[PDB]
């Protein structure tokens, strides 16, 4: 039959053409995972559906009720048979999904308005002046959550507990906030995204150097799923041809402004 | 009566058109700096004559001889009227010749074949396998035989003792030698050239994060001359009308060919 995949609005990765309310079906939507998904539907051979994922989340577990929400929340429980967005590879996901090979390689980092005095996480943990959060319910925030390690948690403690929250429910709103706060607030996000927006006007923000981790994003289907291998294989396949980094200067690069 | 103005054939500052040996005299360059020029003597009402500087440089002096080469010994000895070209603002280029406000910022940066193991210029300064060098006479040299930073100091002795050179004479030499060496050489050059590079085919190099320092380029002229002013009046005018700013994109963004 035809896979349902379900993916999230976020810029360059899919986004609502200006015409959408004329157009119809998966022609509504562009960007680089919706070329990726054009490409291995081709190289898996088969018919696909594009879908919104309906909270608009990326995939978190409920700690009380251990239930998943997002993108990964749609494969665990059957809404969809492949997630195909900038969705991030990590242990906690993997015990519920299964991941292709990465098609893509990022860290976090940080953003900040152009001007800002700030060149490291350290530097963020140990001042209070600028305020800092993350999206408030993915891969980011639970490095955060999770760390160990004395800069992360202490900047974790700080998050969980400032009034008002320095959450975001956006990308778009984090980088909103960052233009608005006259340097007073720095967004932590991936450095793909951070990528993208230094490169877009009206070009008043800047991508700190140096990722505070490393790490890809994959395809995610469900466990179990007979189309995990064939899209493993395209990933890779796509890999060689060099169409994976062809479609990142297609929609970072081609298009910048600053 | 027709000014003579310098420059140096540096993309996409100043470019060969496609056809340019079907074409004579100024029709044969195309680009950025070609464009300012074509509009400054609008704005300032003269007929130009853009050459080529013979040296193919930028512009140095000679420690023993206090002699200037390249574009800005075209200007110190008469040569030419005026240099429109990416001709950087700097302090001992102030002494000798009157340069505009800038028309572009930009800064140091590091080139490198994607794959190549190196996040810094500390990086490359901790390791020998491999190689990176500069333009053999310009800014980007200076930068690196005058730093007070370790790191850059460190890095000037590594470059000048290097056998084989690690220097270049021409920013394309710079950047074939990138390709060419499987990773093994890092090319030292600036932003504005690094980016436009980064984009064009065969889209094989990289601009490392970051830049190792924050300068300008301006248009220069003669000390003393008469024609500095009325040139320095059409560079801010004609930024605040966007004119810079649609160069700018005209020339940079619009010209991808990786995707
Ligand atoms: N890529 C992240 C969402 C972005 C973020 O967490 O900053 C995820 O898969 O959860
Ligand atoms: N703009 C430099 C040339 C480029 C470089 O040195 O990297 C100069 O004016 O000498």
């Amino acid at each position: 039959k035809t896979v349902v995949v379900t993916t999230i609005l976020e810029s360059p990765y899919v986004m609502m053409k200006k015409n959408h309310e004329m157009l119809e079906g998966n022609e509504r939507y562009e960007g680089y995972c919706v070329d990726l998904a054009a490409e291995i539907a081709k190289h898996c051979g088969f018919k696909y559906k594009l879908t919104i994922v309906g909270d608009g989340k990326y995939g978190a577990r409920d700690a009380d009720t251990k239930i998943w929400n997002g993108m990964v929340g749609e494969l665990v429980y059957g809404k969809a048979d492949i997630a195909i967005a900038p969705l991030t590879i990590t242990l906690v996901r993997e015990e519920v999904i299964d991941f292709s090979k990465p098609f893509m390689s990022l860290g976090i980092s940080i953003m900040i308005k152009k001007g800002t005095p700030i060149e490291s996480a350290e530097d963020l943990s140990k001042q209070t002046e600028i305020a800092y959060g993350t999206l408030d319910s993915g891969s980011t925030k639970e490095f955060f959550r999770r760390s160990k390690i004395a800069v992360f948690d202490k900047m974790w403690t700080y998050m969980r507990s400032a009034e008002p929250s320095v959450f975001v429910r956006t990308t778009a709103e984090g980088v909103a906030r960052v233009r608005k706060s006259k340097g007073k607030y720095a967004y932590l996000l991936e450095s793909t995204m951070n990528e993208y927006i230094e490169q877009r006007k009206p070009c008043d923000t800047m991508k700190v150097c140096g990722n505070l981790d490393s790490k890809g994003y994959g395809i995610a289907t469900p466990k179990g799923s007979s189309l995990g291998n064939a899209v493993n294989l395209a990933v890779l396949k796509l890999n060689e041809q060099g169409l994976l980094d062809k479609l990142k200067n297609k929609w970072w690069y081609d298009k910048g402004e600053c």
